[PDB]
């Protein structure tokens, strides 16, 4: 399977994270135009997947408990908090798509806080952390699931707002451990 190839899984991860960031920070992704990361085009399927992730992210953006905990995160040096939260969400050795979405949402939120200073740098740095965690911890599971396509089934039509309560809850819980 082509979507089961590690290269395709990484590329879709990068494109999903990029689109998440370029929604609330605008073109240039970061800031400095000579350092902007080009938006790599999405095929129809990846666009459907990005649009779904946008709506789930918008729902998470209205979860005030989650937003309070995200806001508490120091974005000067976010290495420690990012990796502790990422590890914590997967510490039971299990995987599900809600945790993946929670991770990519969290990564994108951290970048948009670092919107203060060094955005193209924090964008690259946090994107790198996220894709490294994807490759080291999640890629095999995504391969065994047949690619990114399975994400949509986790939220279901007409139940995705219910599912997002549980997504917010796992991310909120991890951030509480590091509060």
């Amino acid at each position: 399977g082509g979507p089961t190839s590690s290269e395709q899984i990484m590329k879709t991860g990068a494109l999903l994270l990029q689109g998440f960031i370029q929604d609330r920070a605008g073109r240039m992704g970061g800031e400095a135009p000579e350092l902007a990361l080009d938006p790599v085009p999405q095929d129809a399927s990846t666009k459907k997947l990005s649009e779904s992730l946008k709506r789930i992210g918008d729902e998470l953006d209205s979860n005030m408990e989650l937003q309070r905990m995200i806001a508490a995160v120091d974005t000067d040096s976010p290495r420690e908090v990012f990796f502790r939260v990422a590890a914590d969400m997967f510490s039971d050795g299990n995987f599900n798509w809600g945790r993946v979405v929670a991770l990519f949402y969290f990564a994108s939120k951290l970048v948009l806080k670092a919107l203060s200073t060094k955005v193209p740098e924090l964008i690259r740095t946090i994107m790198g952390w996220t894709l490294d965690f994807l490759r080291e911890r999640l890629l095999g599971w995504i391969q065994d699931q047949g690619g990114w396509d399975g994400l949509l089934s986790y939220f279901g039509t007409g139940t995705w707002q219910t599912v997002t309560i549980f997504v917010a809850g796992v991310l909120t819980a991890s951030l509480t451990i590091w509060k």
